[PDB]
């Protein structure tokens, strides 16, 4: 696969998005950040990030361990791709936050799939940024039925860079 898609999960919401994800777009391989590396991230020029997230709108703690193994450097030659899950419902304050950290580090690259936040529900979210999401946002504890189109949409927007 061209496309490399990490993820990191606690009860895989992740794992089944970038399954699905995998689905869609296609030409992808689907790895854990828990049990991966830097050298393996750079094995790839095209890359799409899925990622839960944890306590304080952080990262699940996979993915808080291997973001720590990247810099800024390691996203630079790249297209990266940023998906988070979260729950708009119980942390309105933080929502589908995760995705910004990793964004601190990929807005050295080129960053691909910004999305709107029509049709979600939050007080706050350091994942909006310029006025929409930084990337796709899945809410599979109140809007698990609305994950299928949001992929088969992002998707396509996305084709195009990750071709
Ligand atoms: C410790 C804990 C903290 C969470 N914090 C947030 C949060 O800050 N913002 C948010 O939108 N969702 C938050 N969530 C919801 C999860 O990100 C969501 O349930 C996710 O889909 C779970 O991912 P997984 O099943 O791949 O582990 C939190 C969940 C847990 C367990």
């Amino acid at each position: 696969g061209k496309i490399g898609i990490f993820f990191g999960t606690d009860s895989g919401n992740a794992e089944a998005i970038a399954e699905k994800i995998s689905k869609a777009i296609g030409n992808a391989e689907v790895v854990d950040v828990a049990k991966a590396s830097k050298e393996q991230f750079n094995s790839f020029t095209k890359v799409i990030l899925v990622a839960p997230t944890a306590g304080a709108g952080d990262l699940q703690t996979d993915w808080e361990d291997f973001l720590g193994t990247l810099e800024a450097s390691d996203f630079a030659n790249k297209t990266i791709g940023l998906v988070g899950l979260g729950d708009q419902d119980t942390y309105s304050e933080t929502f589908a936050e995760g995705i910004f950290h990793i964004y601190e580090k990929a807005k050295a690259g080129k960053v691909v799939g910004q999305t709107s936040t029509d049709g979600y529900h939050f007080e706050a979210s350091k994942a909006v940024e310029g006025g929409k999401f930084v990337g796709l946002v899945i809410d599979e504890d109140n809007q698990d039925d609305l994950t299928d189109e949001r992929i088969s949409k992002w998707v396509e927007q996305v084709r195009g860079s990750f071709a």
